[PDB]
């Protein structure tokens, strides 16, 4: 399964990219916005999506938006890390479709299992 990370910062994908490798997944690749995310989603192959809220160019929230507006992205799980304390974004991804959220920041854990609650939600 192929999974695409997004995030503007270099700890945060690498975090995300050993704990991914950590569950068995060494099939990752990396964008730094939302612009290098769609430009490598649209080549195709994808099976995941986890990104990052706050990023210039094209955020997480427009990212989602416009995968879920897009008929060949449409039905990619994306899974949104969310600031600690910043209740209206889960609810505004949460309504923009995201496939699930996870607080930043996160323990190994934590990102399994909702890792786990998506791939049994969409029965994967
Ligand atoms: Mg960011």
């Amino acid at each position: 399964l192929k999974f695409l990370v997004v995030d503007d910062g270099g700890t945060g994908r690498r975090i995300v990219r050993n704990l991914l490798k950590e569950l068995g997944f060494n099939n990752v690749e990396e964008a730094e916005d939302g612009v290098d995310a769609l430009n490598k989603l649209q080549a195709g192959g994808y099976g995941f999506v986890i990104s990052d809220w706050n990023m210039p160019n094209m955020d997480g929230l427009e990212l989602l938006k416009t995968i879920r507006a897009d008929g060949a992205m449409s039905a990619l799980p994306v899974l949104m890390v969310t600031a600690e304390a910043k209740k209206e974004n889960i609810i505004a991804a949460a309504q923009a479709g995201a496939s699930g959220y996870v607080v930043k920041p996160f323990t190994a854990a934590t990102l399994e299992e909702k890792l786990n609650k998506i791939f049994e939600k969409l029965g994967m």
